Order: structure tokens, then sequence, then C-alpha cells
């Protein structure tokens, strides 16, 4: 069948070990998520302007009643309700958020004349909802300051919700990020976006429904809104190791932990709350060393070292601390032990994880040995709801060693659907393979399971025999999984191995945003290699709105580009502002008319930009997973 | 049997295939190797102070006389043949290299009153050997400046056999290096060092006999001298972008590539000359995006660009072009076709691994489907002797997306030893496997039987007629290998299969150039979790010769420190230079003795630095690598 199954014995089994050696006895959480609040709005609805649903909550209605399920693992069930404590929240004196009205959370803070705005949610309908719910409740008051506290869409990506260019252009809105914001606001999302996109459908559960067998929460949050990507550039900068700045009357310390959760990203100190905001680097959960969708592998070092050094300037003094994602902790001793504790796990794991390395365990056994010890293990916010010690310590062994695990078996390895013939055969056939593993399964021996049927799914993708115990075997780990992206990637694949992939199926901010040598670069990974082979043509680009120029040279079925580069010898010299480059490629115009506007001037060989252009490809989105290519 | 086995008739035909596939007619660079030599020493023998052998050449005899051997893939016996080349040889007027001594070359630049020396190999018996032969055929002169064209131990190792502190601290000497030498030197090698230098042994092939079923080339170099690895430090920096300096009446130009092929590196233009020389980012052989002993990615589209910007400003210019490794390339326009080319080698690998990753195709892929151009494959210096395109390509895409390929079937694996047992009782049990992957490596499949006859001796790890039939299949790999680092891992990996590994088995310098910082991070990677579990010190670390402090705080079985703070509550303070701490970590030196010395004071708690030490646990450095462990 192609439907999901009950939670297996094994799976019940499961489950009540979890509760057996977690700490639910400890609520407090549900104290702490229901402290402040001011009003909770009775059935949450955000569209967007082109008709589309930003954002509801009506979904995880099943959630409410708090009662167990065995489709999910209890404790990822205990962050799913806490997650769904939304609305307007008091954190201290004039020191308010928005919770749940997307992934991240909203703050505003009281200015002598208007609100101070940390944060802008990831689309501008959910931000102006926020503020809207803020206006009805505490009265409407202007923004004056927005500020991002690190380079991530569901930080800045509501922005223009909140305020508008003329506004910024005036000076009646300052916007104020960390040093490195706008470079790290695009950069990781651009040279492999499409393979990362993808690859989040999983991660995210994209095309699961809501409910017990199916998406449940995204630890950090409820979920992402979906709708336009919004993002107005910083007319003001934090520098260095951080600033002390009054906004509105209000001091600001602002700390920058370079490269942790972000490359850009600061803590906030409110000395007059004695109220700490500290970013990102300290969550409701375990976070990612390495997100599963794919990017880098981000500095737990570093990581640590910085949650340290919050600690140490404001930790003494802190009566509250609160975040971008989840709910505050109020009181000195807490928010110490809060902060000491996420320190060291970020630190343990890096630790610990090369203590395993430095004696032979490789990047495929790690994740079976290391184990927090029970000080780190049992608080709610260690838990590995968004990252998990398992992918994360792996991630540690892969950035200090790499991919390869030393064993020159593994060193030249045939892709997995030219081996699954083999494995398949060696086997016993196709029908063998399956008896047993079938009986593997009768023992819930899933991890097992999912191994080995994969090997035979990539044999004979058309096996529906095959997908089908495959997507039970891994649907029955996503019931297991405390981790809601490892839930949401397997019942995403238990979902394409029984239904198949999609056949049916750009940020303009975003695209402005983009520094004009990564935009080559990008055009670079999708040139076609076929067509830009025994080719060569060089291209003087010149950009008068940013005065930038750029040397492109085309050679050896490799685009290169050049910042501040002009060649006497190039075969065309292009004249064409940023501005209208980026329309060209959001195909908001064609070439031919920028040229009749006087805004596309060319001399030389007029038909080798042209030429370039015809040489790019472009990528199919639903590219097949879980599966060889169709 | 347990000794190498004849290539086979499969492994014979590889070869055959290899001479049709690669341009051997083209042997110009054997004109090239030999050009300009004064004089190659007859029986080459380098011994260090305590009497070990550093280096010695006698080994590759039998490559002299150019006889194809099909157990060396052909290109790679060019290659060791080409690096058999050694000896003193002219560049160009006034420029000189000793090649051959040592992995990397040394090169000696004729000042109006002395030698400016570029590198010095890896231990001082080799550059002093070098340093003899220049003084025997060119005259001895004084050396004044030393110049590190990067940050490597192949580098700067052999400084001291060249200079003495002392010549340093009156101004004879001066140390010329890139900004971020002193840093990039260390770290990398330090976390992770003993899971890095075990895995080399692999790599660089330790254990093998030098001989045609053994070690053969190295593709930079022949191999690396053995021997105390050396440092002093720069008491001139180049920075920023870099700089023009005139060295005893000698014009310089120094041009930082920093993050290439080192963190901190630059290439050096001689106008005088028109000689570029390339420091390691254009050698004769593609180089490492990941080394597979283990370290960082590195950044392809940085080396790309830094290759064009090179190319830029001295390609035009350029008459001869030499480099830290191979042989120099004379006449501008094979100077500019070697710069594109190489430029476009790494922009290549980078565009078009993340082309196919876009399209869906996994790090368990790529690899099998990436394939360079005509126009780079068929050059000698773009073949993959030293980096690979296979497992370069692989880097790129684990640099951007990470080690997980997508597929949840593969995202909490069972270790290897742990599903082996079933994969061996699912394929008919030990024997009908062996059965099977017999007749597999018959049909001349050996990529597919490392593969499948891994998982039995991952299982029955005693089993020695799984391990002499994997060593087998590895050893024909390795004979096939165009890859030094390849073909030296297959090669070791049968030799650990057929004979077990050693059961009968730190530089000073290197100790005193880590950052304190740094220091007490790999302490803290020691750290026994089970001996730290439950306690809690903190210490003040006073380092007055160094003039910093360090906060060390231990708890929840993770070890803290914080330069630069210090807090009242520590339960101990400790005041003692950096140089009697480095002493001390290197067991020259007792605790006890500093104190009575007058050079380790405490206050507080007079044990707790103590109990910390006991603390910390050691690694053994002959791990397991091709079976579990023992
Ligand atoms: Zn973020
Ligand atoms: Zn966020
Ligand atoms: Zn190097
Ligand atoms: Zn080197």
């Amino acid at each position: 069948t192609t439907a999901p199954k009950p939670p297996s014995a094994f799976t019940v089994e499961a489950q009540r070990r979890v509760e057996a050696e977690l700490p639910f006895a400890d609520r407090a959480d549900f104290e702490r998520a229901d402290r402040g609040l001011i009003r909770r709005p009775e059935r949450l609805l955000i569209r967007n302007p082109d008709g589309s649903v930003a954002w509801q909550l009506g979904g995880y209605d099943f959630l409410l009643d708090g009662k167990p399920r065995d489709s999910i693992n209890p404790s990822l069930q205990r962050q799913a309700l806490l997650n769904l404590k939304y609305g307007l929240f008091e954190v201290a004196e004039g020191i308010y958020q928005v919770r749940g009205f997307d992934l991240a959370n909203i703050t505003f803070i009281r200015g002598d004349s208007g609100w101070i705005v940390v944060d802008t949610l990831t689309t501008p309908a959910t931000a102006r909802a926020a503020y809207e719910l803020v206006s009805r409740e505490l009265g409407e008051r202007p923004i004056r300051t927005v500020i991002y506290s690190h380079a991530h869409a569901d930080h800045f990506g509501g922005v223009r919700g909140l305020v508008e260019p003329q506004q910024v252009a005036s000076g009646a809105v300052q916007i104020i990020a960390p040093a490195g914001f706008m470079e790290a606001a695009i950069k990781e999302n651009v040279l492999a976006g499409n393979a990362m996109m993808r690859r989040a459908t999983y991660q995210y559960g994209t095309q699961l429904p809501k409910g017990p067998q199916g998406q449940v929460d995204m630890a950090i949050g409820k979920g992402l809104a979906r709708g336009p990507l919004s993002l107005l550039a910083p007319t003001r900068l934090i520098e260095g190791e951080g600033e002390d700045l009054v906004l509105d009357g209000v001091p600001f310390t602002f700390q920058n932990t370079p490269g942790t959760e972000s490359p850009a990203e600061m803590n906030i100190w409110l000395p007059r709350q004695k109220a700490l905001l500290m970013a990102e680097n300290v969550v409701g959960t375990l976070h990612n060393l390495y997100t599963l969708r794919g990017a880098e592998v981000r500095d737990a070092l570093g990581w640590s070292k910085y949650i340290n050094q919050a600690l140490h300037r404001f930790g003494r003094q802190a009566e509250v601390m609160f975040a971008v994602h989840n709910w505050p902790r109020w009181g000195n001793a807490e928010i110490v032990e809060v902060l000491e504790k996420q320190r060291d796990l970020y630190g343990y794991l890096h630790d610990q994880t090369l203590h395993l390395a430095n004696q032979g365990v490789t990047i495929g056994q790690v994740h079976n040995r290391l184990r927090l010890p029970p000080s780190l293990d049992q608080e709610w916010y260690d838990r590995g709801y968004h990252g998990s010690v398992s992918h994360n310590a792996r991630a540690v062994l892969n950035r200090y060693l790499g991919y390869y695990d030393g064993n020159p078996a593994t060193l030249d390895p045939l892709s997995p659907e030219d081996s699954a013939g083999r494995y398949v055969e060696y086997m016993g056939g196709a029908e063998r393979l399956l008896e047993q593993a079938r009986a593997s399964y009768a023992r819930g021996e899933y991890r097992w399971v999912v191994e080995v049927v994969n090997r035979l799914v990539f044999a004979e993708p058309d096996n529906r025999a095959a997908r089908e115990l495959q997507a039970d075997a891994l649907e029955q780990l996503g019931y297991q999984a405390e981790n809601a992206g490892w839930r949401n990637s397997y019942l995403s694949a238990a979902y394409e191995l029984r239904h198949g992939v999609p056949r049916d199926q750009g940020s303009a901010d975003a695209l402005a945003a983009m520094d004009t040598g990564l935009l080559f670069d990008y055009l670079g990974v999708r040139l076609d290699a076929g067509a830009a082979e025994g080719k060569a043509l060089s291209i003087n680009l010149r950009l008068p709105d940013i005065g930038e120029n750029y040397l492109l040279e085309l050679k050896n079925s490799h685009l290169n580009n050049l910042r501040g580069v002009q060649s006497e010898d190039a075969g065309q010299t292009v004249s064409i502002d940023r501005a209208d480059l980026n329309r060209l490629l959001l195909k908001e115009v064609s070439a031919v008319r920028l040229v009749f506007e006087g805004k596309l001037k060319s001399s030389g060989n007029p038909l080798l930009l042209g030429q370039l252009f015809g040489m790019l490809g472009d990528f199919d989105f639903w590219f097949d997973i879980v599966t060889p290519a169709a």
C-alpha cells in the first residue's frame, strides 16, 4: 500500500524508551513559553498580496490536547507543542516579541518616540501581521530602527512589511546590521542553490501534510512562512568586536559573534532591562553545525568560545535571556546555566568528535560512538531537534578530515546505481533480498532495512515491492526521530518512493544584493560545457551605476571573471548598469529594449555577449533523490 | 599468498589504454627538466645528526632505464622519471634551484653580496646539503635573506640548516613571509593531528618498499625527507595584496594569494630576469583541493582567480616560470598557456562539479560523471598525479553540500562493522560471498571487489581468505592508479591486510610556534571525558614572557579557554612562562623543578592544574584502518 502505516510494535517501544530516558517531569518550559503573554489571536491566517497563504496554524490543532501519539517521538512532540505557544509576549519592561507568526521571532523594543525592531521574519506579510498585532495591543507607534541580528532570510526577509525605501532614504528609518551582513546574506545560497533548495524539500517536509504521520514541527519554529523574499541594505554596520549605541534613548550593546550560526551575527545586550538577546547562537535546541539541505560545516570551536564571551560579558548581570527562536529564560542562575551548558555542548561535540577521530574512529562510525554526558544530555534546550549530535559529530569530523574514511576500499567507489545490480545478484536476486529484508523488518532492524533495500531500489527503480518496503522502513525511522529535519526527511522519502516525485511542480531584492563577481561566478556554474567546448571569447563589462568594471574570459570550457580589470584585446566592450543587467537576468527586460533605451551600449564585436549567454544551461528543480534518474 | 602479485591481464590492458589516451609523444618535459643542469651528484645520500638517513635516491634506480613496467601506470611512470631529474640547475641569470633533494625545491637568487633563498626544504640536513652543493659549484656566499613562499613544513622545515637564531637576532639574516604564515604554519596540523598523520602513512606509502610493486613517486617530488622539523619566525611579513621590495640589490614583487594551496602563500615576480616563481599555486600536476590524509577542502574558485591575477599581472611579460615543486617552463607563449589552463582547470573542476550537483548528481556519483575537456585533459601538468579530478570533484561537492547525499537511506547509517554480518548473511555466508567475489575478480571488476569483500573483512577481520582477496584486488587498483597518493594508499592497504599493522612501531620549534589558545584547544581534545565527568574547576593562567593571560574553565566534561580574561573566582592562579609550559609539555622538564627554579608560581588551590593534566588522555598512532579494532 501507498499510505502511511501505524507505528510498529518496535517503534512504540522506542517511544516508551524516550519517555524513560528524558526529563519529562521538568515541565518548566510550558511556564516559560506562556510567561508574559498579551494576546494569542484565535485563528491565525496570514495571506500574501497575490492571494497565496503565507502562514497558518490550524493544521496543528491535533497537538493542542497534549495526548501522546506513537507516530511522533515524544520529545519532538513536547517541542512541537511548545512552538505552538504563539502571539504577543512581554519579555521585560518595554521589550516584547511576536512568536509563532513565522519560523523566527520578531522583537519590538520601546523607544522614547517609536519602536526599535530586531529582525523582520521571512516575508513581508508575516512581519506586517506581527506589527498590526503590536499596534492593536500596545498602540500604534512608528518604527525608527530595524536591526538585523544575523544574515538569514528568516530574519531579513520580511523587512518590506515594516518599512519602505523612501523612509530609509529620508533618514526616518535606519537599518543596523553586523559587518559582513550583505555578503553573508546572499553568498552561501547561490552557487549550489538548486541542489540545496531541492534537498531542503525533504528537511522542511514541504510535500507532507501537517499531522501525526506528516510534518509536526521545525524545531526552532513551526515551519517557514511562504511568500516573497525582501531585503533592504543596512544604513549602519556594527564593526569589529561590537559597539555601544543609544537608539531613541535606549542603550544597546552589540557583541559581534562572527562565524558561528551565520558568518555575520551579533548578540544584543540591553543594560537598562538587564536583557540579553542571544541572536541564534543559543536557541531552544541543539543547532546545526551542518544543515542537511547542504552547506559548509560551521565552526563549533568558535561558536562555543563566542557563547563563553557572552557569558563572561553579560551572564553575571543578565536577568532575562531571550532569542530569535523559541522562548526566554528568566533569572540569573538559570541563564548562567543555560549559557554554560550550551557553550559546553558545542565544545564537547567538537572536542570529543576529534578525541574519537584521533583514536581512528571514522566519519562512518563516530555518530554511533559519541554520546553527550548526562549534564548536557538531560536539558531540553540541548536536545537534537534542529541539529543532532549524530549529524553534527559527522560534520565536525568532515570539517577536519573530509568525506573519505581512510580505507582505500572506499576511495574510488562505484556510483550506487552501478554497484546495485551486483549487490542484488550477490544477495540471491530481488525476491530473495526482499524475503530476507522483510524478516529483518519484522525484528525492527529499520536502520539496516533502509540500507540494504535502497540497493534494490537503485538496481530496480520501478520495483514497487522494493519501493514500498523501503518506504515503510523509512517511515518507522521518521516516527522514531527526535530531530524534526530527520523526521521530515524520512517521511518525505517514503512519500516519493510511494508516489513518485512531482511531474506537475527568484527574489529581485536578493539578486540586487548579490555581488557582481558572485553573479558571474554563478553564470559560470550554469555554463553548458558541451556548448562551450573549443570556444574562446572575452568581454569587458562596464557597470557605471555601481562604478565597477569586469573582464569576462571564456576559455577551455571555463568562464572566468575578474573585478577591476579591462583588456585592450577583449572582443567586445559592453556598458550596462548593474540594475539593468539584473532586470535582464530576471527577464523583466530584453536586451534589444535596453539598447533602444540608451541603457546597453557596446563596442567591438556585438555578438559575443549573446553568444556567451546562449551557452548557459538551466537546472530542473525536481531532481531524483531516492532513486536513480528516470 | 602474502606477497605482491603480477599485474593481471586486465591491469595490463588498462595500462595500454593509458598509452592510447595520453600524449606520450609530447616529450618536451624531459628537455625542460634537464635544462640548465649544473651538477647532478652521483650517489645522493643525506644523513641526519642522530645518524638516521634523511634522503636518498638509490631506491629508484629501477626507473632509470625508462622501460615500461605494467605494475605502474605509464603516466605515473613518466612523472616518476621526471622527478628523478635532480641536482643543481640554472633557471635564468642569477637564479638557481636544487631539485630532488627533498619533496620540494630550494631556490637561490644571486644578490649583490649574498644569496636570497626561497624556501628551505623539509629538514635541516637536506637544506644544508643543497647549500653545500651550491657552494661547491657556484662558490660559497652568505645567505642574507630567507623567504617562505608559503606555510607548509616542506618549505620552512629545513630553515635551521641554513641559518641560526643569532644571525637573525643580529640582523645579519632577515626572514620574509606572507602575512598569516605563523598561524597557517601550525593550525591545521593540530587538533586532528594523530588521525591525519596515521592516515598519511597510506597516502605517502611509508611502509612500502621503493620499487615497481611499492612506492615509485609522490607527484610533486619523489617523497618527503625524514628528519627534525625546524621553524624560525619571520622578521618581515608581506601584507595586503603584496609588496615591492629590493633585496641585496634585487627587485622582488610579492603577490599574496591568500587561501589557495595554503592560507598564507605568495607568488614572486623578479622583473630583472622576467622570472615568475608561482609558489605552489601552479605545479607539474593537478594539486589537492582535498588531501586524502585529511584536512579542510580548499577553495578552487579563489585558487583559479589568483592564477588569473598572476596571469594578468605578470603573464604578459614572463620569460620563465618556475615553481616550488617540479621543473620550469620557458617562453612567454608556453607560460601564458600553462597559466590559462591551470586557471581553467581549477575553475572547470569547481564550476562543473556544481553544474552536476545542481542537476542532482551526488557526492557518491560526481567522480564517475565529471570529465575534463580535451584542452585541459591533454596536458601533462593537468594530470591527477597529486590531486585527482575524482577526489577533488567530490571535495568541491562536499565543500558546498557536505557528506550527506540527500537520500535518507544513508542519513543514520550503521557503522560498517555493525552492518557487515548482515551483508555477509544476505550474500549466502562467507564462502558464498568469496565464491562470487572471485568470479568478479576474474572479470577484472576490482572497484566492485574491493567494495563487497571489504564487507566480509569488517564482519570477519581474521578471515585470511577474505583479507588476501581484498588485498589482491586493492593491489591491482594501485598498479592501475595514475595518482601517486591513490597508488600508495591501495598498496599500503594490501600490505596491512596481508601483514597486519605495526605492533612494534614532536618538534620543539612547532610547539613554540603554536598559539597558546590553540594549545589549550588541543589539550581539550585530549580530555578523557570519563575522567572529567562531574568535575568543575577553573584556573587563571598567566604567561609573562608572552604577556598573555588565559582563563581555563573545566565544566560539563569540556575544557574551555579564553584569552585575555581572568576570574576572581578561579580556584587557582598559575604563573608560568609559555616557554616553560612548552618544555613541560615536551617532557623536557617536571612541574616540581620549575617551582624550585622560581619559574612556576601558584596561588589558591595548588592541586587544580595537576588534576586537570591528569584528566588528559593520549592517542595510539597505529590505529586500525582496513579492519575494525583488534
Ligand atoms: Zn539564522
Ligand atoms: Zn533563524
Ligand atoms: Zn605547500
Ligand atoms: Zn610543497
